[PDB]
């Protein structure tokens, strides 16, 4: 596993954004072979989305042939509601890049048949073959996507009931009223994520310190689904300073020297 | 993973039995496509077997096209010995249902060539393709089937030497004399179980509290093979009240509300 | 998992060597179907290599049709340097057996293109199909091959940066000067090892007690890659007396009686 | 140890206030034998102070013969700053009850001689003999008073350097600017609290869930100073619902049966 | 801490009895300076009482000048009920030795004033000065006396509410009906036991394996009150084979070398 | 607890020596009130003794009025053997400073009456009142003095049987032959060290990394006797870089900010 010990969130977004750009450009997407990108929502990727937009405007990357798939979406929340993941994605990303509407894949949290929705989503990923790079975040309780503690490490896209603690964390976007945040959400499973060619998790803040420790130093278990990365052949964790506070000295020492050159880019 | 927090063993058997019935009926087994069912022995499934028999007598299910495979069988114990798993199954189940003798698959604990026996068993499962629902229990030390601590999480059907503690637990059926219980037994491996489409573990009693905690809150490891369910995409654990005593408040809180409707059937 | 509790290193080598011999002879290798053997370097296998050489000289085994693959090799160290794994293997083994030069596969730690080297190595294993028996050791920090803590449990052959602690341990062969030991090394991944038909780990000494405990009693995690054996269907650990000091009484009791006959050969 | 499991902060405040009132009234304090109350500051005790004031105005208690000692104070914060513990204690309690000015004891965070201030504080406690009841809170990191992780369990009143997490936690009262929160504070040591006849800690909110678990279910250690209560012959922990989430079901169950009557004021 | 590793309960009884006899005889008690023996009830001490009686009848000890104090008694159980600790102590020991009626001390579980009964009990111990040897057992949950999980490590004689597991465990003596086992009991606290000159705990059976491990290898904590012995300058634990199963090989090894001579009475 | 995080053993020696010198000079010892220094042997204190001698020769301290008490001594080792602690203390310290022969206190490992030797040793400490500063080291297994795992935390000076790991560790000084290392030794108990006004432990090398972690981050337990310092009101641990590797980043961070000024002698 690769862990990139950075200091600031701004640095994390810059690093993470440059990485996505390098992968796309190295891949050389065409209409027949698009680059499939997995994407998250929340506060963590904000700097990354900003960096990417900056790079696109500078003519450094084009998304004309990039296909995207988002990790999840709230159930029952209106599409046009400012806090739906659909709104989030467009406001913060799509509205500023040249990605065509065909290439955008979001889970329909208002599908008449929830079960058909999840099944079709998996089918969509399969049709393109494989997600090349899946970017995401980690929850306070260690959940990846919305695979809350006790989710199967082999799970597929399905409807999931959120842990009260997650709703409380997410209530920031709902005027701090827990009663506002949806009790359920459609999410890609751990198995889905594991099928991706490369997984890149952004970790920012002290609230994620126990989660990061669980992912790096812990054992594989379904209570902290983020630990599934230990079984992934190409996992990367980009973190800032405060999120590494629960790690051992030797753990952070090892990674710091591995990435020494890799992060001096500034 | 789904955990059904129930109060009484009677409730567990009722829930578990109704689930098996719903799956079979929803499947609609025919002579060409039978429903393959995995089954355990011991004290835990007693209420389930009783419920099933009740439902069959009421004309709610028929086993005329259900194929069964049992988890294990003692080595060296005579078939007709009242405590052989062969005797157990017929006395407690088969003797009361309309399952034809062809559809019954039990491990021969007295096979001249133990190695050929296990290999043929695996072959038998393969010929039908896949076990649809595998029901089982959990040992005090967390063993699933007779996969004692240190059994490979990728293991196949083989001969296994029982842990002294297991023999002591099983001595209840041998007039409480440990010297009576067989030292070895043929058992399906963790890999075998994992190949099943759905796994349903019944957990009853305080003796299983540490085991249940290990399965739900613990990490995957071969010392408590029951933890292999964390890697299974369709695992269900039906428990009574005393078995949930080692869980965290939040863990039992989460599941109780998930199953709230699902268990109100009474 | 099988654990062979032995007393002395001499006993370990004897047991381990006899096992390799039995497997080869039972396999009956020919030019078209060779027996593929995985091999380690270090101090642990010394008695095993000696035993094997003794057995070959006695006409008990021939390596004329055995193909070998070594776990790793230092990067940047000259081939002819007495402490390169290439030198180690020939001095301690190849120089005394009848294995033809074609059948010897070692990682080129001085390849102009490191990435091509690792890829070709994997290809080499694939061409023969599958490694039949992979013998190895365990590091103080639990690393198998040079898959240091935090290596992916699904990893493939690649270049790896060694943990300072490993270099310190390996400095014994470099006149006790840490500055002498290479900072990097080419190594087969955990995924590579897992693809082998049977894995046999030799464990000798008190320095490996925490590692052995992690492998046998611990949970699967990438910090102690040796724990990957829990997911392997055919893993064997041969140990001496001092390495079992961190195990539980019951754990060593169980294995001692399982192998009672199996080790009385003396 | 007693743990009063209530649901809301309002209840915790009523139980706390009620318990203090009963101790005082049962004590029948006089000028020659006053009751000695140790007190905390922070968000936790807010409901308890409100209830105490109420009961006082209602003629249920008189602090005419009660001497108070506060746990801590910030170093270098002006005594008139609305956020100094001195201000907190007057604004929220002293300004509303009938306690003599000479009966109030507070650590002076602006003392020219810090060691002298602290020593004289312990000596002022000694002159009275002992603190009959010491009320307190618990920090996110499990700190009792400002005895941060790694504080001696036999510590006395001395100055302490506040952990970054505590400063961030306390920034709440300094308009969310950590830079405004004092870096140091004078606090009573663990040994000083252990010398009280009875200790009562108030735990509210999910943020203290880990602290509560460490206190109740953990072992004695100086990283979570709240663990010192396990050594106290008379410790009570009053908690709301969210703070008990990290506890085992059995643990909560026990305390629920235990305090059934004692918590039904209604 | 000394741990006497024996094989059988019979041996444990002989070592225990022998050790008590040697202390008394070495003490040379007189009416003006009696020996003070603290004693337990339950299945564990049965072999020790048998051996004590024997040695007495054989003229090896005289309890003429020995004062006894028992650890606990059930609240609300008739003194004449065959299962009251009073009955147990007479049936199994007092009725067979030469100890004066005035030298026997037992807690009255039917005392109208429970706090008074308990206080006077501590005062009766104080009048004699100190308990020279306090013999005891250990509960499945690690309880010493009836100091259930979460009992203060500095606790005194007081009433305690018995854990459901203890009641279920003790149902053995109430014809397996938990409803017949008293819900409360008067017991000496942890601090009271810590005040004895020497403490000797008897551990028998695999059911105590976890309690023994917590005692010997765990940390000091109030959930497993037997951990208080780590704080005692003179504690001995006499155990049989099954009770040591959860211990590390090294731990058992150490004690075996340590007590070699001391356990070879033969 | 204070932890001085330095980089090298040379620095640790300078900080240690400097701290001892300041205590003595600040104490202003006289013949009627001498300073009492407790001292250790082994490789760890080598740099501290060198620096003490230096400072002495430089006229910075006088041991004319300093009484010394050493922690331990080997049983059955000739007082003139170059490896006896007596020899160590003279060769490395006494032979170079101005301390009176009557001010030196050492345990006699060849005492005909071991209990008497040990008792009189505690009595000699009592006559002086108390040890003002007790300097020590830590064993790989976390032992303070020779209080091996499972030693009472309230232990006094007595004889102890050395753990095999300690003997192997100490073989360094007996030309690597464990058979030459004494099996027993007289040592001050945990309670004796806890009675010192201040304790200062020296930790050097990666081999002590686990001992340091147990001491700083672990819980109080008798398997790692160094954990007793958590109970000491005045304990300091001086460490080099390698010994801190098992600590959490946050833990090291805290101590670094804490000791910044205090470690910059330069
Ligand atoms: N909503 C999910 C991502 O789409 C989830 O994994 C999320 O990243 C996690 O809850 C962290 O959220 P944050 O970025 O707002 O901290
Ligand atoms: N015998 C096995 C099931 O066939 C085993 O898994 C069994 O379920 C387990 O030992 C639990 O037994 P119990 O149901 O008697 O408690
Ligand atoms: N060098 C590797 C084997 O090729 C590594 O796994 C090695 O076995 C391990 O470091 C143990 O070394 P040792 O045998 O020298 O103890
Ligand atoms: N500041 C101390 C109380 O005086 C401390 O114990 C406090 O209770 C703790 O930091 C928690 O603060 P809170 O009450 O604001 O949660
Ligand atoms: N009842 C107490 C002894 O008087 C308790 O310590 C007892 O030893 C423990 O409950 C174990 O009971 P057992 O001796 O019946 O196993
Ligand atoms: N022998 C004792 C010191 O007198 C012991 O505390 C010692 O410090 C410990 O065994 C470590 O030895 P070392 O100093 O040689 O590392």
């Amino acid at each position: 596993m690769r862990l990139i010990p950075l200091t600031t969130a701004e640095q994390v977004g810059k690093w993470a954004a440059r990485h996505i750009v390098n992968r796309i450009n190295a891949f050389k997407p065409t209409a027949d072979r698009p680059f499939v990108l997995g994407l998250p929502t929340g506060g963590t990727p904000m700097t990354t989305y900003k960096a990417l937009v900056e790079m696109h405007k500078a003519g450094q990357v084009s998304f004309k042939h990039v296909v995207t798939f988002n990790m999840d979406e709230y159930v029952g929340l209106p599409k046009e509601h400012p806090e739906s993941y659909y709104s989030f994605m467009h406001r913060n990303f799509f509205d500023h890049v040249d990605i065509p509407a065909e290439n955008i894949n979001l889970l329909n949290g208002n599908a008449p048949d929830i079960d058909a929705e999840c099944r079709q989503y998996e089918e969509k990923i399969r049709s393109y073959g494989k997600i090349h790079l899946f970017m995401g975040g980690v929850g306070n309780d260690g959940h990846i996507a919305f695979n809350e503690p006790a989710s199967s490490l082999a799970s597929r896209t399905r409807i999931k009931t959120l842990t009260h603690d997650t709703r409380v964390a997410n209530s920031r976007f709902f005027d701090n009223d827990v009663n506002q945040v949806p009790k359920y959400a459609l999410t890609v499973g751990v198995g889905t994520l594991l099928d991706a060619e490369e997984v890149m998790i952004l970790v920012l803040g002290s609230q994620k310190a126990l989660a990061l420790q669980a992912a790096v130093e812990g054992c594989v278990n379904h209570m902290w689904t983020i630990s599934c990365l230990q079984l992934h052949p190409k996992a990367i964790m980009v973190c800032d300073e405060p999120s590494t506070m629960e790690l051992k000295v030797k753990t952070l020492r090892y990674f710091n020297e591995l990435e020494a050159e890799n992060i001096k880019g500034l």
